[PDB]
């Protein structure tokens, strides 16, 4: 899509509709608490309700329009359509979607374990797929934007994390499609593809503990950089702690082979 | 080394989605070769046919088992059928897709979800199912995917979405298998358009394009899992093989592989 | 170098104090033209005194605030030296100076022609140098740019053009290397290197003539594209005819490495 | 065309080999090898002196003869006119190593119009001469060229300008003259050598005071250029860090170079 060639301002979110998933927490969570600080109208969900609640007081707290929880699993599409259904009747229409929940996954060698490969395919990409039909009507009306939370192991390969990054590379190969498909029929939806290096939260440091040495990036800028990126209509946003990934991760080869593709 | 057919003599190779296309082409170079051949698919008289042609050609042996991979009971019997039948396993060529059209997606949830099943899932299945024969052959996994499981294209998203989750999850078991000392190559296809019945059906007259002869595409495949190359590239320009390169991946792939312990 | 965040304006160039080198042809004659219809004051240069004062005149007639001419070769140091000072003297200052002659060259196999080589780094190298310097003092007080002209064969090598090829590959080591010098030291003095694909100039149309088959890029819109990202202070500029070269060319693990 | 097998130090057995700045620092170190390798080893420098104890030493390590000739490469008659000497004193030449620079210090650059063009002069236009003074005897051995350059031959670095843009040149003038042999059929292979800093003497007092980064080995340094130009490679690559290595390669250039061939 067209980005907004523009800097971005917090204004840009005041009173804007915005769902964030996976906001019980990590990234989703600091996502919440800046929309908040930009007065936005805020949905968020995960499947603890006790800790979603925590996080919409310190959400009211911190100035947000309107913030509101609906708990439930990403692994029912059921849920996932309803939740959409709710969070626009909630803020009365939607703005901005940000897809960021993940099942729970461990750093682990692949063996036999098919329910965890499935359950990943559900969870980190079809549940996404469901909840942008579910949005698409609302995002149609306000020209929205949705917002894919991705991964470097969604870009590049990672060993432990097969079925993970299996499910990231499937968000890059749809949500990358259907961009296209969008700019083609013109539909006014921007689409935004984050591709995060390794932050700071509790389940990242927790999970590559006496596995991975590396630098883990602050979850608070990694929030504040996906919601500019989302807000700024970017396609891609990168962000890591070596910089290095960020200039080394664009693929202009792959521009090239779209564009050129963009004339057959 | 340069590839010899000699290497494929008397091998033990299992061929999906090969009732006709390219896996059916993948069967008669197997079966040239004198290769031992299962072949699946859910039609049993286009996989006869199949069969009986591989037999003609020269094959060592030659036989089907017909289902469907949307069954990941099948996918794991099939292997085991296949493969105590042939008795062992060098060589599981994963080619199969399910139904696809170009089309804008359109709600249709359903045809994402049988696409990450069939395209995706089924060879996770079939790949654990034939993981203990190939490591006691130290053989060869070759996994058939397209452009578009490299770069996006409009019409095509749920079948890009599966074959994009191909390279993420067999690239990593592939990082896995090297650090883990586990003697089985993994081979990954992209492959541009191919002049199958199937291919020249649903894109003729949507898009305007060379399609390459699936004859040589077949064998590019054969040639890159026996001599156990990462990745396979065939199109029909020369150009298009220099830009699917990502010299940068690699670099960031040797970078992070450091971080492990 | 920190490039302006706005979009190009032809209003950006109205009273700028502009010097052009190779000016009484191509891509310096079509560069002159554009700054003169945006109202710049211009020096242009070359060797042809007759076709400059063409130059001269036509630019005057486009709407320049001033045009003038000063004729010489840039294998004469001194007068390279000379003619800055003096270019600067009739505008009374200078806001950009567009570096872009060359020696005359063609395609040929390169077997011993030192002579040719030496020319090549005298004019299109060492020339470019001695403008700089002379040109710093001016550029200094007003935060002015250099804008560097170059060629594809300044990034990547290219057979036939060995002697051409050193020249435009020693413009970017050089250049580059005091642009990083200018923003250590605090030197708000841009600089613009130029990568250029094939031109439909005149010369090298003939040049180029039964020895290399491809397309050509218009100079009308290279000579504007160049005084565009000179204006906008970006670092490089890519333009060519095929949207393969301008994604492709670009250097990611050059800014790791230079990123010190 | 590189050769497809592995280095031996008997390549070098019986070689006629030119070492240009083999007073002192990595030349010394290549004259050194070479002589280990029982090369006939002609060597230059201005230090006629150090010159001569390099030859003595380079005749007890085992070289097969070792002769210098001192000067200048600032004068171009004594750089044609040593090449011819030197192929008298061998009886032919099968590795010209240009190796020598101009004094080079770090400092930012002002109007040292001077170093400038004594660094084009001695850093690049000698290699042009020597190259051509020696193309008979090397056309005549299927020999090989081979050029030391640097990082700041590859990349910017403030401080070293004069000596970037000779390095650039030598780039620029070998690589394109590269693609002429190939396809003229001249049977004399281009090694381009990449070097990082490197702990001789000259860089060592240079950087004091000002970067702090490891220096690489001055003698395994010399023994990489040796085995890249036996071997017929295109580009050697040398630093203390393997990472360096990695980012040298240009894979965007080696493409672009191939589509623009096509239209010749
Ligand atoms: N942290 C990092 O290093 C990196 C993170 N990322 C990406 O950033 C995003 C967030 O990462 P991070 O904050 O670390 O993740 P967390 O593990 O901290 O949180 C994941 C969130 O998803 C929710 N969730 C888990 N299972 C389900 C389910 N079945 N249904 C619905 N929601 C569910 C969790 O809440 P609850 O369990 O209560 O449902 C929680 O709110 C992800 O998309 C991840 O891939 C990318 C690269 C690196
Ligand atoms: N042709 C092209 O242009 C390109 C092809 N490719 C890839 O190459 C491979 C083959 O392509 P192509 O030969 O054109 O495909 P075809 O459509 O010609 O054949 C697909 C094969 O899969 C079988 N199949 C279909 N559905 C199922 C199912 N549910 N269970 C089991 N098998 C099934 C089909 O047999 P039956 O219906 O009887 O089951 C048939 O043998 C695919 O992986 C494709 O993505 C990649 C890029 C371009
Ligand atoms: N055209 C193309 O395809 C490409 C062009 N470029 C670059 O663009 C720039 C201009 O190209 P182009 O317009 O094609 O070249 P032209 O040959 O058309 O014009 C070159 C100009 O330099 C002048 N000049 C020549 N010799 C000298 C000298 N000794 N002293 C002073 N001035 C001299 C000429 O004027 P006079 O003879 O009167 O002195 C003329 O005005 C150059 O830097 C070139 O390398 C880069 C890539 C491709
Ligand atoms: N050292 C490093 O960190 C790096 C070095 N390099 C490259 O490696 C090469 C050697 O570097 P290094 O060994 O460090 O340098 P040194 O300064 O140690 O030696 C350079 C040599 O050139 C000779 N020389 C100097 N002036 C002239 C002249 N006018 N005519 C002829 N010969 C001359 C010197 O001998 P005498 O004074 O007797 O004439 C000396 O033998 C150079 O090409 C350099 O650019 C590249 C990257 C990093
Ligand atoms: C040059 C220097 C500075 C030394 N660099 C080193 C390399 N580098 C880098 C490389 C890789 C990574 N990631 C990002 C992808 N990835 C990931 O998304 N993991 C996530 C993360 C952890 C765990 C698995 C997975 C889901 C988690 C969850 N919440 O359930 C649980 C959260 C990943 C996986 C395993 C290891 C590392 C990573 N991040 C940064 C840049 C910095
Ligand atoms: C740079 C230059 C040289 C100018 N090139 C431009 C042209 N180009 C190119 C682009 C795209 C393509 N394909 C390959 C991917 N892809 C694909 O896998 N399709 C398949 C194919 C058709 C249909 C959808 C899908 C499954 C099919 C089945 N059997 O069910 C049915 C078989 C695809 C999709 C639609 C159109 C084209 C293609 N091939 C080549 C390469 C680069
Ligand atoms: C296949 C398609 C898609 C058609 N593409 C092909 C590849 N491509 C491309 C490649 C190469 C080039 N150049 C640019 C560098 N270069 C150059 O600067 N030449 C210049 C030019 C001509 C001559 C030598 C030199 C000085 C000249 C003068 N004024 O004295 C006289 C002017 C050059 C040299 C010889 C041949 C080509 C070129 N331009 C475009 C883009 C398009
Ligand atoms: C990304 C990571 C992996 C972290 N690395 C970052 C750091 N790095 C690096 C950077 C730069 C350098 N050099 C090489 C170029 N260069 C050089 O050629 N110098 C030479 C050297 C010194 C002096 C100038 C010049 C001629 C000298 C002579 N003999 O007259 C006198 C000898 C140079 C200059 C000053 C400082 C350093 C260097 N080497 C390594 C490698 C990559």
């Amino acid at each position: 899509q067209q980005p907004l060639n523009e800097e971005f301002r917090p204004e840009m979110l005041q009173g804007k509709k915005v769902i964030v998933t996976g906001a019980s927490k990590g990234i989703g969570r600091e996502m919440a608490y800046h929309l908040a600080k930009m007065g936005a109208h805020v949905v968020v969900t995960a499947r603890s309700k006790e800790t979603l609640q925590k996080v919409v007081s310190h959400c009211l707290e911190l100035g947000a329009a309107s913030a509101h929880y609906i708990a439930g699993t990403m692994e029912d599409m059921t849920f996932a359509e309803q939740f959409v259904a709710q969070a626009g009747k909630l803020m009365g229409g939607l703005d901005m979607l940000i897809l960021n929940h993940i099942t729970n996954t461990s750093l682990n060698l692949f063996h036999d374990d098919i329910h965890h490969v499935r359950k990943s395919m559900e969870v980190n990409f079809l549940s996404y797929v469901v909840l942008t039909v579910a949005a698409l009507p609302m995002l149609k009306q306000s020209n929205g934007s949705i917002v894919v939370v991705s991964s470097l192991a969604g870009k590049v390969a990672y060993p432990m994390v097969a079925a993970y990054s299996a499910s990231k590379f499937a968000l890059d190969g749809f949500f990358s499609s259907i961009r296209k498909e969008y700019s083609v029929s013109r539909v006014n939806v921007s689409i935004t593809l984050c591709v995060l290096g390794l932050i700071d939260t509790e389940t990242a440091m927790k999970a590559v503990s006496g596995i991975v040495h590396m630098q883990a990036a602050p979850k608070e800028e990694c929030a504040l950089e996906i919601i500019k990126g989302g807000a700024l209509r970017q396609e891609e946003v990168y962000y890591d702690s070596s910089l290095w990934t960020t200039l080394l991760i664009r693929n202009p080869s792959r521009k090239i082979l779209e564009f050129l593709y963009s004339t057959s």
